[PDB]
C-alpha cells in the first residue's frame, strides 16, 4: 500500500510511540513502520517455561518524570522492588558481607575514596549537565581520558576505583571502563539527576510498571490503531528539502513531509538513504555503538532469600555476576531473580557452551544468596546481541573522545529527517524515560515548524 | 539474472578483485557485485578540472611484496616520488626550518626523546607482530590505554610526542591518539615492517604506479569480463552451512557455495543477513570505524617548490596540514601537491565554507614551501566521508578496547560467508597491500577448504 502522512516514523519501540502519539495531539497525521511482529523495541514482556518475564527495559527512577507522566496517562500503575532487610556485598578480596545502610561494608579508608569520588561526579554532573556535556570548558579534557584513567587520577585504593565502575561501565554504559571517556560517566550521572542517584539501587532501580513496562508501548501502538505497521523492516528512505518517501518490506510506501528514524543509532545504516547522508552522519553514526550485558533471569518456588532475612541485592565488581536484585513479579508467589553480566564478562560467558554459562552464573548467584540458588524452577538469559534489530544491551553510546566531536550533531535534522531514541536523550539517556523524552522533543519539533 | 558460481564476492576493490583472481587460477567460477560504476573502491583516478589526480590510495612501500608482486604479474611499472632537496619541518613553536637526512630540526633532546620513542615501537612491533597482536601477553596492558596516554607515560617532551603522533595518528589511522589504543599504533607499525618504516616518508610514500593505483583493480577486472556487475549494490545475503544466495539491484541473483564480503567492516549491516549473523559479529561490527582524513590536491604549472631547492616534502605536528609532498604525474610538466589534514582537524576543516577552507589550507601549504603555493591552477579535496560506499579515508580500526576485545575474530568466517579488507588485513594492514594479501588469504582458505 502507499499512503501520505504528515510523519514517517520509523520504530515502534517507546520513542516512536511517543512521538507519533504527541503528533497525534497536535492533529498532525502518522504512519509507523516497525520490523518486528510487536511494539516496544527494547521492551519486551514475554512468557518462557511457564514464567512471565520482563526481557528488556523495565524500571523507573523517581528522576523519570515524562515516563511517570505517560504511565499516569495511559492508565498504568507501579509497584516497587523489594527491598526489605540485608544486601549482600563481595569485595575485592572475595569477602562476602551482609549490611544495611547506603554504603558497602569496606574499610574506612575505601568508604572514604568511594564518597570523594561520589562527591566529585556528583560536582561534575551539576556543572556539565546532560543537555550539551560537549559545551562545558572541562569537557574536552575529560572526554580525552578514559574513565579508567580518570578513575587511577584520582584515586589509589582498587577496591574503591571498582566499585565505582561498577555503577557506570557494568551498571550503566555496559561497556569496560578503559572504553568510555570520564566525559560519558559524567553525562550518565547528569543524566539521571546526580551520580549518587546511580549508586542508590532503591532511586535507579526503584520501580517496575504492573503488567510489565512494555505495555508503555502496547497501549500507545493500540491508540494507533491501523496507522503501525509491524512486520515491516524500512529499507529505504528516499528524501528532499520539502518530504521524504519511506519503503518497507510488505511493498509499504508512506509518503510524508518528515520522517523520524526512532531506532537506536548503530542501525541507522540498516537503511538506504537516497541522497545518502552528508559525511557529518556518515561518520558520527560508525562511533555509536551498543554495550553488552546478559539480563539473567532465575525463577524459583518462592523468594527463598527473604526467609534468610535477605532483600535478593548483591553486588560484586570481582564476580562475574556483578549485580542482582530481587525480581519478583507483581502479586507472584514465586520468586523471580534479576542479575547482570556485564561487557567483557557477557563476552566470556557466550564463549562458554549455554549449559557451562548457566551453571557458572548460578554458582555466581549461589555465592550471592546461598546454594537455594542454584535450583531454579526456571531459568533465561535476555540475548538481545542476537536481535538483528537491537544488537546490544541496554544502549548505545560513543567510542572514546566521540562525545566531544559529535555530541552536538546526534539529534540535528538532516532536511526532513529527525532522529529520536534513549540513545541520544539527555535527561533519561539510555532509558525508557530518555527514549519518551526524546519522542515528545522530537514532536515539539516538528509542530513548531510545519 | 541469476546464476550459480563458487563463489559470489561482494564489492570489486582490491582485495575483492584478488580474491576473483586467486580463485578463477584454481578453477573456481566467480561473480564480483559492485555497487558503484566503477572497480577498484579507495582507489580511483580522476580528472578534475582537467587534471588527472588519483584521489585514494597510491603509495608502494618496498616492504609490500604482495601488491608488488601483483603489479608485475598484471604488466605494471612503479616510479618515484620526487624527494632531491630540502625538506620543510615547522615545529609546535611555529618555526620553520629547512633541512636534510633522517631526522627533524629539533633540539637534540628532542631529537633523543624522538628516537627513543621510535626505539620502544620498534622493539614492540617486534615482539607483537601484525598477525595476532591481542594474542601477545602485552597486549591487554596496551590495548586498555589510549596511545596519546602511553606517549605522556613514556615521555615529557610534548614536541618528541606530538611527531610520533603525526606518524600514527594523522599519518595512518586518521584519528586522534586518544581515541585508539598503544596496541593499535604498535599494529599499525607491524603491519609496515616496523615503527621506523612509516617515520621515513621514502620507504611508505616510495613509489606510485604508472597509469595510477586504479589500474590494479582495473586490470584484474577486465581479466574477469561478464563476472564483474557492476552498478549492483548487494542487498541480501540468504545463507546456510552449505551455500548461499546473494541479491543485489538489477534483480541480481547469485547463488553460490560461499560469499567473500570485501568491503570495509563499516558497511557490513549495509546488507541485510537471512538468518542473521550471530551475535559476535552483531557486537564486533559495531566497534569498527574508518577514520576521516582529507587528501588535498593542488595543481600549479611547473613544481615550482623544486626551483627553490625544495623536495616538496614537509611536516608540521601543530599545522592544520600536517604533511605535504611532492605528487606530480609521471612525465608530467605541470607539478602537483599532495597534503592532508587528518581527522579534528578535517572535522574543523569541513565547517567552514569551501572557499574558507580552500584559503585555510593554502595558507597552511604557503607556510611549507612559499606563497606560490597559494596560486594552484586546480585545487581539489577528496572527499570519501561523503562516499556512501566508504564513508571516510583511509581504513577502519577498532574503537578503544575493541582490538584485544575482537581482533582474534575478525577474520573468522560465518558458515560460507568470508571476510576480506585492507581493514583487517595483518601485514599491510589498512593498505592496498593488506588488501590483496587478504584477498589472497581468503581464496586459499575456501581452496584448501
Ligand atoms: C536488557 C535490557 C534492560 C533494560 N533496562 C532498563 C531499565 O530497566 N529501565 C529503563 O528505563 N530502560 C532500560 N533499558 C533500555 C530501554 O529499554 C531503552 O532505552 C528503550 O527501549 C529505548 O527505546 P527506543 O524507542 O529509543 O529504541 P527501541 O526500544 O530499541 O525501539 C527501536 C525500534 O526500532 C525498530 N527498528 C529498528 N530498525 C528498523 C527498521 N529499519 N525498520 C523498522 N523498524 C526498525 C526495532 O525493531 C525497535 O522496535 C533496558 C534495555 C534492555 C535491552
Ligand atoms: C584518500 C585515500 C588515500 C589512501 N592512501 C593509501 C596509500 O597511498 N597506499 C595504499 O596502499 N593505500 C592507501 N589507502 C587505503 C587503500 O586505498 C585501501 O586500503 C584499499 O583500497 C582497500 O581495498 P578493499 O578492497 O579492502 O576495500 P575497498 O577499496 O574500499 O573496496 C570495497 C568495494 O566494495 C564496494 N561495496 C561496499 N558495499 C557494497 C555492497 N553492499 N555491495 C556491492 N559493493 C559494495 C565498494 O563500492 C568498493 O568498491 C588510501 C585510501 C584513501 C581513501
Amino acid at each position: 500500500p502507499t499512503l501520505q502522512r504528515d510523519v514517517a516514523i520509523v520504530g515502534a519501540g517507546p520513542s516512536g510511540l511517543a512521538a507519533a502519539t504527541a503528533l497525534r495531539k497536535a492533529g498532525l497525521s502518522v504512519a509507523v513502520i516497525e520490523a518486528r511482529d510487536r511494539v516496544g523495541g527494547r521492551t519486551w514482556t514475554d512468557t518462557i517455561d511457564g514464567a512471565v518475564l520482563e526481557i528488556g527495559g523495565q524500571w523507573v527512577s523517581p528522576d523519570q518524570t515524562a515516563l511517570i507522566s505517560l504511565l499516569d496517562e495511559l492508565g498504568l500503575k507501579t509497584f516497587e522492588r523489594y527491598r526489605e532487610g540485608e544486601s549482600v556485598y563481595i569485595s575485592s578480596a572475595g569477602e562476602r558481607t551482609r549490611y544495611t545502610g547506603d554504603s558497602f561494608p569496606t574499610n574506612e579508608t575505601t568508604k572514604k575514596e568511594m564518597d570523594r569520588l561520589i562527591d566529585e561526579m556528583d560536582d561534575l554532573a551539576a556543572q556539565i549537565g546532560a543537555e550539551e556535556p560537549w559545551a562545558h570548558p572541562l569537557a574536552r579534557d575529560l572526554d580525552t581520558v578514559s574513565f579508567k584513567q580518570w578513575l587511577i587520577n584520582q584515586s589509589d585504593d582498587a577496591e574503591a576505583r571498582d566499585n565505582i565502575g561498577l555503577f557506570i561501565a557494568g551498571g550503566m554504559l555496559t561497556k569496560p571502563a578503559h572504553s568510555f571517556s570520564a566525559l560519558q560517566a559524567v553525562l550518565m550521572a547528569a543524566s539521571a539527576g546526580s551520580f549518587s542517584h546511580l549508586v542508590d539501587e532503591d532511586f535507579i532501580l526503584d520501580k517496575r510498571v504492573i503488567g510489565g513496562m512494555q505495555q508503555v508501548s502496547i497501549r500507545m501502538a493500540e491508540a494507533l490503531g491501523d496507522d503501525v505497521f509491524l512486520n515491516a523492516p524500512v529499507r529505504t528512505v528516499k528524501w528532499n528539502e520539502s518530504g521524504a518517501t519511506v519503503l518497507a518490506d510488505g511493498d509499504i510506501r508512506v509518503e510524508a513531509s518528515r520522517v523520524i528514524l526512532a531506532v537506536p543509532p548503530n542501525l541507522y545504516s540498516r537503511i538506504s538513504y537516497d541522497p545518502p547522508l552528508p559525511r557529518r552522519q556518515h561518520q558520527m553514526h560508525q562511533h555509536q555503538s551498543l554495550g553488552l550485558v546478559i539480563k539473567v533471569h532465575a525463577v524459583y518456588e518462592t523468594p527463598f532469600w527473604r526467609e534468610d532475612g535477605l532483600s535478593g541485592t548483591g553486588f560484586g565488581a570481582s564476580e562475574v555476576v556483578q549485580e542482582v536484585y530481587d525480581n519478583t513479579n507483581h502479586e507472584d508467589d514465586r520468586g523471580t531473580l534479576v542479575a547482570f553480566v556485564s561487557d567483557e564478562k557477557a563476552d566470556a560467558m557466550f564463549e562458554l557452551s549455554a549449559e557451562e554459562r548457566k551453571a557458572t552464573i548460578l554458582a555466581s548467584l549461589a555465592r550471592y544468596l546461598g546454594p537455594k540458588a542454584e535450583e531454579p524452577v526456571v531459568y533465561y538469559e535476555s540475548d538481545w546481541g542476537s536481535e538483528e534489530w537491537t544488537r546490544g544491551a541496554y544502549a548505545a553510546s560513543f567510542d572514546l573522545g566521540g562525545l566531544h566531536r559529535y555530541g552536538a550533531d546526534s539529534r540535528t535534522p538532516v532536511g526532513p529527517i529527525h532522529f529520536s531514541c534513549s540513545d541520544i536523550a539527555a535527561e533519561g539517556y539510555q532509558h525508557v524515560d530518555g527514549a519518551v523524552r526524546m519522542g515528545q522533543r522530537t514532536a515539539a519539533d516538528i509542530i513548531a515548524r510545519s
